[PDB]
């Protein structure tokens, strides 16, 4: 029962939905900031969860605006009573002195079985549908929101602007894609900034482009850009747009859309995902995973029903691809490649990569920082006349 196809045509059928909207309450915001500030302090006896606070200056801002970036230790999201479970999280102060949340990412979410809420029996017991299955595009996260002075603010996970630590920051690369996107549709940055603040919202995109930072699936000049997969309200709890409205927003401001499947029964979700994982491909395309969005309650009884995510990552051929990338990277340096799984095909792939790497050295260094990764992978894939799925089950 894989006769669910991914679609990016929901947008205009989103006509009957209203996007969630709540205004920020400055007392509760300022209360969150003192909770994070106390977690950011390194000598206390109590308050057992740590945060790192990095302010950031918004270079493009006329008010001289600044934002603080809040980063938790990864394991703290598995503790109860965090002041917020937002992963990316930026606060600021309006030019009229009001404290605000500038950027609110998703709640930290986990893969199946990596926590006890992500066990299949638990998802079947505490969640409620319809389950939204969104394509997990493979890139780097970008946050976009609008400040009170009209500044359009572009963040990566945890950072914004230019840093003395990298050659071109993720957020700058993202901001440059956003500028091209808007001019192509005759809209400007301040209109997007004005819009996102009007919705009290952070836009959540995946930046996917091999010219910048190539991951495990390819994004050429054709595919490159920002894929929109979420809009969240800039408030302490997690309230997110249903995906049809995200697709409508993507269409109104030029983002690439994230594919969506809605499945009503959770047993159909589980049967679906495990069926796609036998090939790692869907509808002719290869896919690293789905993000499943749905509603969950703390304990299945009286009380909550908050928006909740879990990931389903497809386990092959992608582990093989990783091994081929790390083995190719190992063989450019003075280190023997490690072969852990897929021994027979991996030594065939290494056999061929060595022929092409000795032919021109200029391949051999574009692979340190990664050019040619998928190209080298797909070149042998059909040198041997194989889809990566078939190579992965040669064993
Ligand atoms: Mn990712």
């Amino acid at each position: 029962a894989s006769r669910y196809k991914a679609s990016t045509d929901y947008a205009k059928d989103a006509e009957g939905l209203t996007a969630p909207y709540v205004s920020q309450d400055p007392q509760e915001t300022a209360a969150l900031v003192r909770a994070l500030d106390d977690a950011a302090k390194k000598g206390k006896k109590s308050g057992g969860f740590s945060v790192k606070k990095t302010r950031y200056a918004v270079a493009s801002s006329p008010t001289g605006a600044e934002v603080d970036s809040w980063r938790f230790n990864d394991w703290d999201y598995k503790k109860p009573d965090l002041p917020t479970y937002a992963r990316g999280l930026f606060t600021t102060r309006t030019q009229h002195g009001v404290p605000e949340i500038a950027v609110r990412g998703y709640d930290k979410f986990f893969n199946i079985d990596e926590t006890r809420d992500t066990a299949w029996s638990a998802i079947r017991e505490r969640t409620k549908g319809p389950y939204e299955l969104t394509l997990k595009e493979n890139g780097c996260i970008i946050f976009i929101s609008g400040l009170e002075d009209g500044t359009l603010l572009v963040c990566s996970k945890h950072s914004t602007g230019d840093r003395s630590d990298v050659a071109l920051s993720h957020s700058s690369a993202g901001e440059k894609h956003l500028e091209a996107q808007l001019e192509r549709i005759g809209k400007t940055k301040e209109e997007l900034a004005r819009e996102l603040r009007k919705r009290n919202a952070t836009a959540v995109a995946e930046l996917c482009d091999d010219s910048f930072e190539e991951h495990i699936l390819a994004y050429g000049p054709d595919k490159a850009g920002l894929y929109l997969h979420g809009i969240n309200l800039n408030i302490p709890e997690f309230i997110t747009y249903p995906s049809p409205l995200v697709q409508k927003f993507a269409e109104d401001w030029g983002f690439r859309k994230t594919g969506l499947i809605i499945i009503d029964n959770i047993d159909d979700v589980k049967a679906f995902l495990e069926e796609v994982a036998e090939t790692g491909a869907h509808d002719g395309r290869d896919v690293e995973g789905f993000v499943i969005r749905c509603k969950k309650s703390t304990n299945p009884g009286v009380g909550p029903y908050h928006d909740w995510f879990f990931k389903y990552k497809f386990e092959e051929p992608y582990l093989m691809y990783r091994q081929w990338r790390e083995c190719t990277k190992a063989l450019i340096s003075g280190k023997q490649p490690k072969i852990k799984k897929h021994v027979k095909i991996t030594e065939e792939y290494l056999l061929y990569a060595r022929k092409r790497l000795a032919a021109d050295p200029k391949l051999a260094k574009l692979y340190n920082q990664n050019h040619g990764i998928i190209k080298l992978r797909n070149d042998f894939l059909e040198y041997k006349n194989m889809k990566g799925t078939d190579a992965a089950n040669l064993e």
